[PDB]
């Protein structure tokens, strides 16, 4: 029951998402083995997701978390990359498909940095890469990330479910020497995929 709203490149909504996409790119210390080598993206499409039923599922849970956290939902816009993006925009987020082998338990992981979620679009650690060329650093095939609303509530700083009294877990693991933040929820209701971003990484040369 979802419909997608095509945003024009000359739109403030489009540009803020585009900006947050480009500005949050980091220089991963794994030589781009996971997500590929790039500085910026070639942003092809940014579609806003509309689903009243899933939005009501979210705002309902958001209110519940606010009450449990001194009326502070701790709402944040975060990126999510996975091969199941197109399933999520219709069925919503679902903890029953959570990353079981995750560092912070079976949950739904997000990131501050767009480039960090990019490492998970084709699978954990990039998987085998794109379906056609089997290249984790493919500059041809289009990729898709979600730019979601995320109710963190009272987040627990660590280093399955949420620890007691909390609603999410915030980490900052140092992969290959660089520390970047992570965010995990253990209930799909605490996230709404607001924007679907179709893009591709640019060959830096
Ligand atoms: C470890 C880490 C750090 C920072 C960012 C990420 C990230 O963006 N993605 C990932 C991948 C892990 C992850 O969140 N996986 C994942 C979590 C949730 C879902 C999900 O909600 N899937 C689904 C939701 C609804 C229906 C589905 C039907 C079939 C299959 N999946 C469905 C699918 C995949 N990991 C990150
Ligand atoms: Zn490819």
């Amino acid at each position: 029951g979802t419909i997608l709203i095509d945003l024009s490149p000359d739109d403030k909504e489009f540009q803020s998402v585009e900006e947050e996409m480009q500005s949050t790119v980091r220089e991963h210390r794994d030589g781009g083995h996971a997500g590929g080598i790039f500085n910026r993206y070639n942003i092809l499409k940014i579609q806003k997701v509309c689903n009243k039923k899933l939005w009501e599922r979210y705002t309902h849970r958001r209110k519940e978390v606010s009450e449990e956290n001194h009326n502070h939902a701790n709402e944040r816009m975060l990126f999510h990359g996975s091969p199941f993006v197109n399933a999520i925009i219709h069925k919503g987020f679902d903890e029953r498909h959570a990353y079981i082998g995750g560092m912070f338990g079976a949950g739904i992981y997000f990131a501050e940095n767009s480039s960090k979620s990019n490492q998970y679009v084709y699978g954990i650690g990039g998987g085998t890469g794109c379906p056609v060329h089997k290249d984790r650093s493919c500059y041809i095939c289009h990729r898709q990330l979600l730019f979601c609303r995320v109710t963190l509530g009272k987040s627990f700083l660590q280093f399955a479910h949420s620890p007691p009294g909390h609603h999410s877990v915030t980490g900052r693991p140092s992969v290959n020497g660089l520390a970047l933040a992570e965010y995990v929820i253990y209930r799909g209701e605490q996230a709404y995929p607001e924007y679907l971003i179709t893009y591709q990484i640019m060959r830096p040369e």
